[PDB]
């Protein structure tokens, strides 16, 4: 309708992170949920006075549900979608889309057949400062992008096989895909794994070659020592102030975009443009609803049939990059992208 | 003597940058100079009431000169040293040492034969904060270095074959060589060249593999838009406060050193240690004499026969890395190092 009857599949962390968006946004009503855990079902049914179910089989059979936000573990993503599609439901699934490229192909096909929209869940490439930055790149005001440099140093690895590559490199790659705006053509990466305790790849650095000359360097460190939010005006990833409650925009650490005539540096509270004149802080409005840019995508895809940017085909390319990384670090070698 | 009779070959920029050190440091007396340009000679002779000369042939023949700070263009470095050595003078030559590896080999040999010290001039790897950081790594307090991430965004390219690689990547490589402390084994680099006006390689990003696992990412951008000193407590490269008074230490932009149990972040005014419990800012003393760490190296090499760290064999390895970079960017393949 005017308002959008939304069903949630998977009632954990992704869900709770997404939760204050869903309430606050006038265009969204939560109408139904599913989870295997009944205490979650008990939970949801109570707060929302709404039907709950064991499987997605339940939620997708409910005629009152217009689209399903799939917010469960990665390995269920593909199957869950294939079903929601079967029953004519729009899908918003969380990063990563899926673990495999095949999975992705199927997901996009199952959705194309059922003729329903497929969007990928809060990616940080949705955040206003970045979208605002891409606008500046779009305008051609600073000429084209030549070099992107992005870092993030977080406590993720200690927040209470790939791990950081698939969850965290995704956000990072998606922002750089967003901002450069051309295709990724080659990737070269090093992962670090140096805590026995938490024996996963906890940091990386990578080089990306882009179509038409631009290149990018991405570095992630998750071992929770240095906190890169110091260089983002002491605003946390979810918009809250960490400085030593009207939140700010979301981000994924320090990014610098170098274009021919200038440097763009998006912030949670503004976008700085370093130019031929000099410094410009063009400030941003305090987001009224957190992560509302995700809803707009969904809302306008379903109500007004507008191609969403962050569709299944986009997400698939980011994943492609994620795999290429882990292959580069995995072997000794570069990975060209066909 | 107690004091050190020093002769200067080449009286331009490097010289003037080094000049307030030379005056202020009690252990150094300027006694002689040479330059081809007589207005420079006129200049030096007047301020310092001292003998000046056309060639280094002159300065090296002066019996009163104990060592020569060679601060001329790169292509003269080798020859000038060969001579100063021939005449038994110690050499402090400016980055880069030389242009070629052969040149380097000869320089070190000419100096080993004449049995005189050879040190490479103000490298930023001399700066207190970095030396202090290496101390922390030395102590083993944080376990070994795993990943180094270093960036610098400057106005160098517009300050009134590959210019930034040899001048600027040198400082950067030297700091990372300093701090990791093991051998560089492989390099992969991308340079950008995007101003027709100033058609040089003005930016790069690189991956460095080190002996025994650690890796590093270095990024330089010289096109003078964004200023990375924002993230160094708004203190300039030569210690002056940018912001909105005795100087502070020298630096070369934001560096983060990740060791197994924590992250070290050197600053011009302190060294931050992030580890278990909290932030630690261990502060530093305001340098009494700018770049005094260069003099100590020289002074202790000549008076007290202490092996200098930044010797000709060190500088040669940095240059080796610098060449490897320009080869990687040049060919788009990796470069292993022997
Ligand atoms: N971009 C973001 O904001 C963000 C946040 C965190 C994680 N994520 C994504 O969200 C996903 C889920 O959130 P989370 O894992 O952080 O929290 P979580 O593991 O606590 O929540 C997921 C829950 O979904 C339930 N679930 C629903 N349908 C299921 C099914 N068919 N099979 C099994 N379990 C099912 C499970 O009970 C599980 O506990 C992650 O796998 C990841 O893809 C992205
Ligand atoms: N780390 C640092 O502080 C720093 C600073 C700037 C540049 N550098 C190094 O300093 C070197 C020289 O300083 P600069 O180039 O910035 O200033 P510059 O070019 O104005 O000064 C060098 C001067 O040396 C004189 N000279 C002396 N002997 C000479 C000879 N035999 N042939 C020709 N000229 C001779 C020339 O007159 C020349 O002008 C550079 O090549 C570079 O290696 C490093």
């Amino acid at each position: 309708g005017h308002q959008l009857r939304l069903g949630v599949a998977g009632l954990g962390r992704a869900f709770t992170l997404m939760l204050p968006t869903l309430q606050q946004d006038p265009r969204i009503k939560l109408v139904a949920a599913c989870d295997p855990r009944g205490s979650a079902r008990a939970q949801f049914a109570s707060d929302f006075r709404a039907p709950v179910y064991p499987d997605i089989e339940g939620l997708a059979s409910n005629p009152d549900v217009e689209a399903i936000y799939i917010a469960s573990p990665h390995q269920f993503h593909a199957q869950q979608a294939r079903i929601a599609a079967r029953h004519g439901k729009h899908v918003l699934v969380e990063k990563p889309m899926a673990l495999s490229l095949g999975d992705c192909d199927e997901m996009i096909q199952h959705c194309r057949d059922a003729g329903v929209h497929l969007i990928v869940g809060h990616c940080h490439s949705f955040d206003t400062p970045y979208l605002s930055a891409r606008e500046i790149v779009q305008s051609g005001e600073l000429g084209p992008v030549r070099m992107v440099h992005a870092l993030n140093y977080t406590d993720f690895l200690y927040r209470p096989g790939g791990g950081v590559v698939f969850s965290q490199a995704a956000h990072q790659v998606d922002i750089v895909r967003l901002l450069v705006g051309t295709r990724v053509r080659r990737v070269r990466a090093i992962t670090g794994d140096w805590d026995p305790m938490r024996p996963t790849q906890g940091a990386y650095s990578a080089l990306l070659w882009f179509e038409g000359g631009a290149f990018a360097s991405i570095s992630y460190n998750g071992y929770g020592h240095f906190d890169s939010d110091e260089w983002c005006d002491w605003i946390g990833e979810m918009g809250g102030d960490k400085s030593p409650q009207p939140i700010w925009h979301q981000h994924f650490g320090p990014i610098v975009v170098s274009c021919e005539r200038g440097d763009i540096r998006p912030l949670p509270d503004s976008v700085c443009v370093y130019a031929d004149l000099a410094k410009e802080r063009r400030s941003l409005q305090r987001p009224v609803v957190p992560r509302f840019e995700v809803i707009d995508e969904l809302y306008h895809a379903v109500v007004n049939e507008i191609k969403p940017l962050h569709d299944g085909v986009w997400a698939r390319a980011t994943l492609e990059v994620c795999l290429a990384l882990l292959d580069s670090a995995g072997s000794g070698k570069d990975v060209e992208l066909p």
